[PDB]
């Protein structure tokens, strides 16, 4: 038993809601929560900038210095730091960004980082401003992930859509 609250279920494993994914995570305090991060962990807009921005600057604080000493991620890649007040760890994950012409096949390695955590609460990789169409995003999470994943959809109407579409 977990205390994520007001989920859909999906399959044995994925479950989704239609929740902005920063109350989410003020909530539960999740162990894992994931961030739609880009190589250079610029936390600019999107899911990425709402989380910096909960977090008063301290992720992007934490992530120029992950970077000055590691230099970039991968598409597809990811790293774990610091959840500060939203959660225990933050997963930032690279998902391809379709506004940038990346390979939407990188988008199943990009979930398969999923797997190295039991449990998580999540947004929808390379969707939003990454440009990915989100019903295939949330079939390929489905189709990767084997872990317990909890999705977070901020937009209602691309949750309902997403939703009455599932197969
Ligand atoms: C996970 C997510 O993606 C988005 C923005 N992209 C789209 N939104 C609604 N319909 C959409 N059709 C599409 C067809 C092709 C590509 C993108 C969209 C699309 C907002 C959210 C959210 O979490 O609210």
């Amino acid at each position: 038993v977990n205390s994520f609250s007001g989920y859909l279920k999906l399959t044995d494993n994925v479950y989704i809601k239609n929740a902005d994914i920063v109350e989410e995570a003020k909530k539960v305090k999740p162990t894992v929560v994931v961030n739609a991060a880009n190589v250079y962990l610029k936390h600019g807009g999107g899911v990425a900038g709402a989380l910096n921005k909960a977090t008063n600057n301290a992720m992007q604080v934490e992530s120029d210095d992950y970077i000055a000493t590691n230099g970039p991620l991968k598409v597809g890649g990811s790293c774990v730091l610091s959840g500060h007040n939203l959660a225990k760890h933050c997963l930032h994950v690279v998902g391809p960004n379709v506004n940038k012409g990346e390979d939407i096949q990188l988008l199943k390695s990009a979930y398969e980082n999923f797997n190295q955590h039991e449990v998580l609460l999540a947004p929808l990789l390379s969707a939003g401003i990454f440009g990915a169409d989100p019903i295939h995003s949330l079939r390929v999470c489905v189709d990767t992930v084997r872990t317990n994943v909890y999705l977070a959809v901020f937009d209602k109407n691309l949750y309902d859509k997403l939703v009455s579409s599932f197969l």
